[PDB]
């Protein structure tokens, strides 16, 4: 009947509250970091405030799918007999793969934004990472309904996932070293940084896509939705701030003055 | 009893579980755009800020009509011998329909705004097709009434429906059209991409009515809110986004420095 | 022991979901209206900005009153035997009532800025319309506990509570057309219409207190429900963007740049 | 078992839904305001204008508490056997004492900015405010724990914070009557107005404290959150727009030219 | 079975009623205090905005965690017999400890803002105050999984905490005590009294830890639930007032004029 493990199961009280604690928290990281950059965007100068109002679409739209979760995690379960256990509603993952169909174009139109792209150079990348990541996540929805039922399913589409995920990695990491060199205010360093902070980040998301896989079980939840937190605040706070940095060193040395104050 | 097929059928949780991730992601793109609008309307001169702000009527509008659905969704059915069924509540999509009423006219006078149409022509153009628009509204909603009882009935007002529909995108196509030429910044190629886009999503619309009369049935259900969200993203948030483009364009031919600035 | 003839009926589901559909659009369009008032007040001269913020506070005040009769509807009936029927709670209209309190005064006040009444003549305005709408509204409020029980009464107290109506249209229509002629950027136009349409849909809301006396059945439920949303939205809502719109012409005429720019 | 009188009672429908009434538009009251508020702080000089965001403060506070409220009132009580009652949850009302540990200090501060005070004198006479009011406050807290058990409790916990308020009136009472001259543009005679308008309202407080002691039954809880509403409103809004209205003139007098355009 | 001592007991409406009214009131505070923060942030330099955006992180994540423990507190126990008791799902504390992961960071960063740190020294202080918090924060949030069970491992995890909390005291009190004499516009004074706020109210947080180990019932939850009220209020409203101030007091002190007017 279900699709998703995380059903399955009966969780401890203690299990099933570390979950709890961090739906919670990953809510109000995204919607504190949107305040955030609605204050500093001032400091940004216009041919580059487009990527931080990229992370408040990202910022809202993953705090609120969060929320959702958090919601429905405390709806599914009740504690009966010295251990939560489902009642009358499904958990699922799911709510995150179709979330990302909107904020993984966003998380790289910001990057190419700041990497100075323009013009045919930029539309021609962002049509085709798009494409891209619409394949990569459409492929791993349907994969992820075989979580339960077959393993094998799983691994197949998977395999065609990672496919997709590969290519636009590969984009991704040739534009930024090819275009490291022209970058403004010393920010050729800051933008490598950024590189591995994705490849790190973004790696995350196929773990525990595979849990099913190798830890089928109350604790290999417990270990997927930690990845999912870890990979979120990484993915999507961390990065958004790491761009913003950026885009605020590259408007100093273009001669902002709202900039070059906020920076001393 | 019923008035929907929505609330005829019982569903797998894979169906159930579909229809609701797509019911969330609506809600959270609909309300993450809205900040993107109020940010980026500081780049739009004041004679098109207005379009801008149309943008942020429609996405809050149709936002929470979403998170009504999704609420309702989740409230209607429960998880009961393997299956979602219906529980002491109904499921409907006229609120969707109710709602039409105030964001297609913000959708077409956007529109107009960026055309360039002043004064009298402005004002006329407007009328008509505010009146063509809920002309088609209500006699829509009337006639998604028959869908469980009554096919003919439901055919018989559709194409009452489509007649106002016809004239609402006959007066489009001729303003755009004849104004094409006129928009500034190179703005005449981008507003027959719209054009476009506007014929192709709107069109869903009619579709996703007529599913009852060739699908009824709970994958019928599924195709149609599938239909329902891929329309509401391409009619209103990026429709929003390409009008703002044009208008971001336009601002910038015209003298406006922000926009200038915005483009580099 | 009732008091609102809502909580004598059952409903079908379509006239229970017509309901629905209405309220839930109700809350939007206002909310929606908020951000478009917040977005367009900077084209309004300062003298006249007033007139703009007392606009939003009648969205946020009226928008919230709103979202809770949508709540309450839906909370009071349930689904039992192919009709929605009464369940543990209690259905009224007393909400919008005791609301009016507050939004009343807002709408008259934003009306006399714009007239460019100023000092003892808009104090001493002011302080009348605010006691007779208080005394409108409280008797109007008294009267409506009679709907169940004692028609009489209901006529009674009706007729005093219009007493203070036909006082209250009296200062309006007498300041309207006294001060017409003063109006700048031909508004005299434009503020004939405004009392128009004050007319009209102010006068929507005593035939809404009528329906007990000449309806009593659900359908009139229907029609009452269908009343209060259309006022709402004329009264408050269009009215809004009328009078922000004979602001926004007076502030150009003026000599504001701002709004002046906002027009061409 | 109870600490306050409104969980002894049942209610008539009449009874019930008048108090959801007013707890329903005091919420609304207080989030609207708060937006007037920020649009209408921009005229304001900066000097005064931790005035205006000090009503802010008050505003979000007050609202929230209400609507906590609100909803608390709705979820203890069920209509059963043609009566509200009681069920599973209590209602009291001491979210209100523990909210004004916040907001008295608020209300405080805001008038000795308008008075002109500065520097020690601002100081001093804000660290004896605050200690007065949370004197009043939690002697009052601990009085109302007995309003069910022992009205001799009541009453001498009563006297002792009467004692707190009687110190805080006399201390506010000097500071305006001898700052009263220096004020400018005119608001020694508004700020009159503001001492008597504090008068009447704080006083409907220790009033509503003593209904358990005249008025226990349910008309006396009608009573006590009648005079809750009205003093909220009186007290915070109110209040709120008449300290406003006096730093927007001081402002105007002072030179702050935004100021001088909100008044012509 | 549980690991908090909130589960294991039972209520009297009176304890109860004041964990509601403390978790109610911490929530709007801290919204309460966002608002406030935005709208002086403009008073204050640009090379010290930051740190007054680091507030508005801090309330909006602080205030969402409050807001849920909120609706748990009420949601876990009902009314039964005279007193309050357990229901279907478990109330826990580990909600504030995961939180910290995000607030203390920003809580630190805005202190070496306002030391007017820059560059390395910035950057090297920042990393090592954020990991030796992280360490504070993990090793108590697995030692309060044992405070129903093994208090000998409570106080054994609690002992490893402490140890971070050292260092981390102690390199805070070396910075502000080495950059005391270089603080602009008076703030000398002002940062010592910031200093003695943080030892007192982050005091507060272990002594709340060791409640179980000293007052395993009712009384020492409604102790524990108000020493986390007091200490979140001061630890992050009135210190975030504090840092606020002292941000605008150096950005007079070097030159900003907003700021000199904000000051007189
Ligand atoms: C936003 C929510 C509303 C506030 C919530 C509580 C209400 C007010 C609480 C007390 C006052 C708040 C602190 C003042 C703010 C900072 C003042 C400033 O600008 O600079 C500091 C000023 C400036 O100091 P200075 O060194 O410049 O010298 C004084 C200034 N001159 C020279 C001009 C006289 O110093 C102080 O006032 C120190 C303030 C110490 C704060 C101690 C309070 C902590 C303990 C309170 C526990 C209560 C918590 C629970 C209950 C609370 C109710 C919710
Ligand atoms: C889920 C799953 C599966 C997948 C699982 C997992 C965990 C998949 C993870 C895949 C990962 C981590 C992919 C990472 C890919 C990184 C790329 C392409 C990086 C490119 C980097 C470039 C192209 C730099 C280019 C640099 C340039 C041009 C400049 C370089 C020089 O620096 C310079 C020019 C400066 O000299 C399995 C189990 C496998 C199958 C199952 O069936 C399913
Ligand atoms: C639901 C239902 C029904 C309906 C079902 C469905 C799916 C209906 C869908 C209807 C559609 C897709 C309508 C689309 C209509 C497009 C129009 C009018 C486009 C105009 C375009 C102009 C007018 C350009 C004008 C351009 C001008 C004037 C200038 C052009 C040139 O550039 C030049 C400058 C040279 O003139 C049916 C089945 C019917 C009945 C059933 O029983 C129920
Ligand atoms: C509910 C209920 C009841 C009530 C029900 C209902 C539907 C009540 C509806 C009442 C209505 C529609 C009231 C409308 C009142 C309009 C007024 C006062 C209009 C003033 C207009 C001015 C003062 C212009 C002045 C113009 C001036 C001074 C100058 C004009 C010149 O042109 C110039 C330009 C030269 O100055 C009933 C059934 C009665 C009893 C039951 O028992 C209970
Ligand atoms: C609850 C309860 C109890 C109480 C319940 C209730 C309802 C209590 C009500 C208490 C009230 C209304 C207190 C009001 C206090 C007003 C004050 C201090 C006013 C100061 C005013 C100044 C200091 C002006 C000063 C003006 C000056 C200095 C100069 C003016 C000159 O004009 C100028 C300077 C201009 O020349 C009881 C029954 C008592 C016990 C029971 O057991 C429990
Ligand atoms: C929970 C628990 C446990 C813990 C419980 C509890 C309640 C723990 C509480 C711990 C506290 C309050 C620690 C406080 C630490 C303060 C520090 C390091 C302060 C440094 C201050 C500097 C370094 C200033 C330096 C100033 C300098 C260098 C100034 C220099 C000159 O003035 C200059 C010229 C530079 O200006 C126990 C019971 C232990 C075990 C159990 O088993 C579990
Ligand atoms: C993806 C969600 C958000 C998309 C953003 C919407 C734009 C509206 C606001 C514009 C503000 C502005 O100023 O626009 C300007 C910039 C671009 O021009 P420039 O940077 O000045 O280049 C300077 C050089 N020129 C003048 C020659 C151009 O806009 C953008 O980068 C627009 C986004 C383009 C990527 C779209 C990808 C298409 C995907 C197709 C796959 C299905
Ligand atoms: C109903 C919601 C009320 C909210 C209004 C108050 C907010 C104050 C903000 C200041 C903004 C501003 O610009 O203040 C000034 C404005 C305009 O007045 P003015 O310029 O002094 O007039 C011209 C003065 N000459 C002639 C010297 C140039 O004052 C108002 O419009 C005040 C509204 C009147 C209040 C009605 C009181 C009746 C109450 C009776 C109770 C039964
Ligand atoms: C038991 C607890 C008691 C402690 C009470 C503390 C009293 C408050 C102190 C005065 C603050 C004020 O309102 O204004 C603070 C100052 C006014 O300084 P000034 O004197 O005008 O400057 C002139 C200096 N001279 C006299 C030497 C010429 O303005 C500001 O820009 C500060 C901006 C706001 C900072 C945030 C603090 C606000 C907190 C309020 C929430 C309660
Ligand atoms: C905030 C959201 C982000 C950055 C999301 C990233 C998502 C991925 C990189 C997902 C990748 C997947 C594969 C490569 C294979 C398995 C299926 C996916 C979709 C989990
Ligand atoms: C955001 C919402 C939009 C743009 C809605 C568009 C809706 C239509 C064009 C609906 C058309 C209909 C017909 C032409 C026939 C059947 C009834 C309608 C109302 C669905
Ligand atoms: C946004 C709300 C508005 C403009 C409300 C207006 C309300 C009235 C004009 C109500 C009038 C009534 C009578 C004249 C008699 C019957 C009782 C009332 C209160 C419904
Ligand atoms: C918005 C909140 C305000 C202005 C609250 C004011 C509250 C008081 C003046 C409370 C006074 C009391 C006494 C003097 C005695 C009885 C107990 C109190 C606390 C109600
Ligand atoms: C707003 C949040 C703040 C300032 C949190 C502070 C937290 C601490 C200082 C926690 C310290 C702990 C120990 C020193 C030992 C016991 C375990 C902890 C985590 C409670
Ligand atoms: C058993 C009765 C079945 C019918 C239910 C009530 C009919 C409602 C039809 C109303 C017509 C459509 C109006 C839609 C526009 C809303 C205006 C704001
Ligand atoms: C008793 C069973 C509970 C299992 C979970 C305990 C995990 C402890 C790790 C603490 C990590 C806290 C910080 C979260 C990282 C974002
Ligand atoms: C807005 C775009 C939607 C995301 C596309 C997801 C792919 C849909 C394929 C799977 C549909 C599930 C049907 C029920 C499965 C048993
Ligand atoms: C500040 C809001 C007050 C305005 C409301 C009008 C007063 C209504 C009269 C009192 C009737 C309520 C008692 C219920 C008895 C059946
Ligand atoms: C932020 C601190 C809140 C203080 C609120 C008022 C003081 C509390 C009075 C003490 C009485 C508590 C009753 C305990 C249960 C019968
Ligand atoms: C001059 C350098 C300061 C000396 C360091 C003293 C640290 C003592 C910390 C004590 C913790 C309890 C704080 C009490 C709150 C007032
Ligand atoms: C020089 C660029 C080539 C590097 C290839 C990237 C592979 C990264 C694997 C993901 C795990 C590492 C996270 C730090
Ligand atoms: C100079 C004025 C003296 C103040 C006297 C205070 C008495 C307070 C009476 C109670 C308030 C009544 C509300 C209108
Ligand atoms: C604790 C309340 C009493 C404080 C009064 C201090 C002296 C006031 C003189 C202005
Ligand atoms: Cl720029
Ligand atoms: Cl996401
Ligand atoms: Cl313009
Ligand atoms: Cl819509
Ligand atoms: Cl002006
Ligand atoms: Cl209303
Ligand atoms: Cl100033
Ligand atoms: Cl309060
Ligand atoms: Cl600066």
């Amino acid at each position: 009947g279900m699709k998703n493990i995380e059903s399955l199961f009966d969780y401890s009280a203690g299990q099933f509250e570390f979950i709890d604690h961090l739906l919670t928290m990953g809510v109000g990281v995204h919607f504190a970091a949107l305040i955030f950059f609605l204050v500093v965007s001032q400091f940004v100068a216009p041919k580059y405030r487009i990527a931080t109002a990229l992370s408040c679409i990202v910022m809202v739209s993953a705090g609120l799918i969060l929320n959702s979760q958090a919601v429905m995690w405390t709806d599914a379960y009740a504690y009966v007999d010295g251990s939560y256990q489902l009642q009358d509603l499904t958990f699922s993952n799911g709510y995150r793969y179709v979330n990302w169909m909107a904020t993984i174009p966003c998380l790289l139109l910001q990057l190419l934004i700041v990497l100075n792209l323009k013009g045919k150079e930029l539309f021609s990348t962002a049509t085709w990472l798009i494409l891209a990541a619409w394949g990569m996540i459409i492929t791993g929805y349907v994969g992820q309904l075989y979580e339960v039922d077959d393993i094998a399913q799983l691994m197949i589409w998977g395999a065609v996932s990672t496919a997709f995920f590969v290519v636009m990695n590969w984009i991704v990491g040739t534009k930024i070293f090819k275009n490291r060199a022209t970058m403004l205010g010393g920010t050729d360093s800051t933008i490598t940084k950024v590189f591995w902070l994705m490849m790190f980040a973004w790696t995350l998301y196929p773990i525990a896509y595979l849990v099913p896989a190798f830890m089928n079980n109350a604790d290999g939840v417990v270990l997927r939705q930690l990845l999912f937190t870890i990979a979120d605040i990484s993915s999507k706070v961390i990065y958004g701030l790491m761009i913003t940095y950026i885009a605020i060193q590259q408007s100093a040395a273009a001669g902002y003055v709202p900039a070059q104050q906020a920076l001393g």
